[PDB]
């Protein structure tokens, strides 16, 4: 077996679920206990806004929460957390520290890796970012024709793309005085082509973002950008005015031809999917200003301290993690929906697809044993209220159990029509979780059908279609306003949720060996596509698809 | 029980799965049979490009496919299809026909509802769309100050938003000479506010898209747009130059204040999530031109005829549906990933979230029986190659089985760098499904680690982490080019897949009762948010969340 399934607290939880989970009905839990909301929610005061984590609409009792907390303790969560924060090499397959918390360590308390405090270098790079942001935003940094920069283009993929994109989207109201920001990520030539079509080489600055600086998509895109730039500038020395790099790989950055002073460094203990807090966040700092970037870091730091100091039973990321374990390992739910009622947060779910799924989509434990249980869920979602008119039909009346996190700011960035739109948004946010919990009883639906003037025959037939079974669990995460600080806290909260789940599953949340095979096979196929010769080196499907490509690529439509 | 589970062909399939499915090994299936690709793929010649549906990397044999086709026959798929196409009222809970196929019926063969051919009215509205598009796109249509229209703004949600958005994104290269198109959908005031900030009332044309013309988000957004417009124009007669409606509800359109000559009608037998082919497609036709819109319809028509006339064993939407049933009802897979290797197709997955999940996220059958089996899956995905760097880790090395559809055009719209980007894109498309199929055996990983110079201790530690179990099934859908015609064919193909699955499950793919409760409860909460008084009328969570909103909404941040 595996560490989790051999754990007696887990076995107790699973046995309790088998015997008792059918007795858990949300409607009944609330009716029996008027203090339920009070006892199953956390109202966090950050001193820069409140974050309410309301987990009361979950299929849990006091006893279940107790069993879950006991499991976190007996799986070593507290010790593992302390090991992360102290610079222990908890990324055990790669023998690396895991120190995204150092990037936003506003206290500047020493954090050592190999006996050396990492904070001076973290702060050196942050200082460099601040100076660069001043130069660019002020207009002092000139392009090759002497004009101020108006557009920033981040080129990167995965962890070097999703964070900066999601955060600049979420913090758009804070971007006054900043350059426009663009994100090129896909190797698909459409991406860079459509981006470059709208830009001038005179006023565009490219940020080449890559931890390794060897990712094929990013380097190829970067080289395409450089070719486009040099077509207009016709001067290799002008590249230094229009290209900067964010990387750990000094040598590869030099090889590409980027100025050493134009390199913003980070470290191997910064995972790509945990990197927006580092040099990788340069496009964020350029767009919304360095002050707002520091606020983002500070919010994350607040949540780091919350995670570090708080007893597990009232520790927000721990509780979210534990509810997830309950649904994944006891109920068997494959997915987790993230439903932000905020258009600015439209890339939040996509971000946590990498954050969660690349971290915990794993099957080998620390001992080398294969898991004999589920690990990370499939994360998905779209902003409310849009989702209500897309897929909530299935959440309400399908055959799947889907834990959902509903998120919303109390205060909107755009209080148009004296707050009318936000009133409606909030009402929908509240009503949907209420609806998911309560459902609609046959007696309720029957009266509605009767009042609608339905015949006895029509009523009979329609009735079951109009019933909502309910008992569908949700979290509601409500916060004062989506400021840089609060966004930072929210992202950090989910980072630590993911960490806790990984520890409980005994997996490594911080490596990504599962991307290797696809990369290897793509390197083999690339040269085979050129020319007219038949490819026979693969299975018949791969060969057949290549044959189709070669036959169809010259056809004129 | 329910129709599917009571069906003897289904029980035979399920029994076969229990006894034999563990013996299906993709790597071995391909090695043993060089004809596998040929026997498990469909190369469709539309005369306007080819669509290759390669389903050979699925966990199926000849026997499995035979059983699935027999099940489709036993479930009356052909008769149900014919009934849809003939105008029978197969939406039985609403007593409506289901006739998105009539919208693109290029043959003009009569299709009757209530004894009356619907084609004359379909074509009348199409002619109106054509005339309007010519007037706007030519610059002839002038705004209230006498300027040509530069911006089109679609206001709508769900079925009145997702189709037009997805298609205008996918067909962006075909939009030269067309006005800019914007989509406003969320009630969240951010959506309309940030859109209006970039527009002039003099040169903006609003399209109010709503089947019912009573949806709160859409009517509120429309009223906000009208107020903004009238603040500038100060003349109610000017509204007729700047607002058009796409609806079935003439009375409510008139009540809003839109001219009857500015209404583009559709019909009750056009489902919202099947509506882009109707008047709802006006923003598509305006953006890319009516000719390209007609090509889109024509592509769908081709696929309709394929679905109608082809034996089930060679019928693309039927086979895709059956493979889906195999994974959903025999393997128990909750999800289905759509992974287009095309940046222009970045909203394709979101579109089929509504199309699939709102259609088949159901639990009551035609007999009135509650299903005792799974219905529609959770649909999700992001375009390749981005997904590879976000969540493919989980697909390769997680604990979930996830059927994936990989899609790509052979010809790119942007063959930059002499085709280099598209070469790399294609290589990744091919490699990923190869990798998912093949995996990497412990002995294969061992040899790789030994070659890398790893010590016996280092090798043994890393080995299990480097193993890929493989046997992960995919479809590869490859097409000559993503033209309007081919896109139309692809969308229709999935529409019919969804139809076939719904018939087999004995559910109604065409209603959506599951959205009612959320709407009702939101109407109740709306007025309660007004004022400072505490709300005690709900469960303690809803009450508590409302208390938090009221306490937090005045804080300065
Ligand atoms: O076009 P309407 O009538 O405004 O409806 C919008 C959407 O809301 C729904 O009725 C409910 O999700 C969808 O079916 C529809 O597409
Ligand atoms: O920043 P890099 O080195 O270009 O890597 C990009 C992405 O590719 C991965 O290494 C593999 O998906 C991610 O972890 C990472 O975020």
């Amino acid at each position: 077996m595996a560490a989790l399934t051999r754990n007696p607290q887990f076995q107790k939880l699973l046995e309790w679920h088998r015997a008792n989970s059918a007795n858990l009905k949300l409607r009944e839990l609330f009716e029996a206990d008027p203090e339920r909301f009070n006892n199953f929610s956390l109202n966090l005061n950050t001193n820069h806004g409140h974050i309410l984590v309301d987990y009361s609409k979950n299929l849990v009792s006091k006893e279940v929460m107790q069993m879950l907390v006991e499991l976190a303790k007996s799986r070593g969560v507290e010790a593992a957390r302390d090991n992360m924060f102290s610079g222990s090499k908890i990324n055990y397959t790669e023998d690396r520290a895991v120190l995204h918390v150092a990037l936003r360590n506003r206290s500047n308390t020493p954090i050592k890796v190999d006996g050396k405090d990492v904070m001076p270098e973290v702060n050196r790079v942050l200082d460099k970012m601040k100076s660069f942001c001043q130069r660019v935003r002020s207009g002092d940094w000139k392009g090759y024709t002497g004009k101020s920069i108006t557009d920033i283009i981040n080129i990167g993929i995965g962890g070097s793309d999703l964070g900066p994109l999601m955060v600049t989207e979420a913090l758009k109201p804070y971007s006054k005085g900043g350059p426009r920001v663009w994100f090129v990520s896909n190797i698909d030539g459409t991406h860079i082509a459509k981006t470059l079509a709208s830009l001038s080489p005179e006023t565009s600055l490219f940020i080449i973002a890559s931890k390794t600086f060897t990712t094929q998509e990013t380097i190829t895109n970067a080289e395409t950008a450089k070719e486009w730039f040099l077509e207009a500038a016709k001067d290799p020395s002008a590249v230094a005015k229009h290209f900067v790099a964010l990387s750990t790989n000094t040598a590869k950055v030099k090889e590409f031809g980027i100025d050493p002073q134009n390199m913003f460094e980070f470290w191997d203990w910064v995972g790509g999917r945990y990197s927006l807090w580092s040099a990788i966040g340069l496009s964020i700092a350029l767009h919304v200003g360095f002050d707002h970037f520091e606020q983002l870091l500070s919010g994350a730091h607040w949540m780091d301290q919350h995670f570090l100091k708080t007893p597990l039973e009232k520790n927000a990321p721990v509780l979210l993690a534990l509810l997830g374990i309950w649904y994944i390992n006891c109920y068997g739910c494959e997915t987790h929906a993230l439903l932000p009622y905020d258009q600015y947060m439209h890339r939040f779910a996509a971000y946590f697809q990498q954050g969660d799924m690349e971290s915990n989509g794993k099957y080998i434990t620390k001992s080398g044993a294969r898991v004999d249980h589920q690990t990370g869920p499939i994360v998905w979602g779209e902003p409310g209220t849009n989702g209500q008119h897309a897929f909530y039909q299935l959440i309400h009346q399908g055959t799947k159990m889907i834990p959902c996190d509903f998120l919303i700011p109390v205060q909107t960035q755009h209080p148009i029509r004296k707050g009318l739109h936000h009133k409606i948004l909030l009402a929908n946010f509240l009503a949907q979780t209420e609806a998911l919990m309560k459902g609609k009883l046959p007696e309720e639906a029957r009266k509605e059908l009767q009042a609608a003037g339905k015949s006895p025959e029509d009523l009979e037939k329609l009735l079951p279609h109009k019933v909502f079974e309910g008992n569908r669990p949700t979290n509601s995460i409500v916060f004062t306003k989506l400021t840089p600080f609060i966004l930072g806290a929210l992202i950090a909260m989910y980072e630590h949720k993911i960490f806790v789940q990984g520890i409980m599953w005994d997996i490594n949340s911080f490596d990504q060996w599962g991307v290797e095979l696809g990369k290897q096979l793509a390197k083999k196929i690339e040269p085979e596509l050129e020319g007219s010769s038949a490819v026979t080196s693969h299975d018949s499907s791969t060969n057949g698809l290549i044959s189709f490509i070669k036959q169809q690529r010259d056809t004129k439509l």
